[PDB]
DNA sequence: AGGTAGTCACAGCTGATTGCGCTGAGGATTAGACGTGCGATATCTATGCCA
């Protein structure tokens, strides 16, 4: 595997949703290790069984 | 007074019902590092050998 230098990687740009589109990654969803990873026009409710309504 | 259409009492057809199966979301769940122990291994110098 190839790691890469900090100097060699930009800073990740969370995308921003269009058309009331959340974007999705290859696993279909959006990694969110930090706040800033966020795509703008987003927001996270952390409300038990929310996605079942 | 006479017969077949309107009305009521029952029959076939079919949809709803009641046991039972299956997915989708949702909440549960020892491999380079860091050292040492042992083992092979460079490493420095006393000092008397005889020319």
């Amino acid at each position: 595997l190839g790691l890469f230098g900090y100097w060699q990687t930009e800073e990740y740009q969370p995308p921003v949703a269009v058309d009331g589109k959340v974007p999705r990654n290859e696993f279909g969803n959006v990694y969110l290790f930090l706040p800033s990873m966020m795509p703008i026009g987003c927001v996270q409710l952390n409300l038990p069984n929310l996605h079942r309504v």
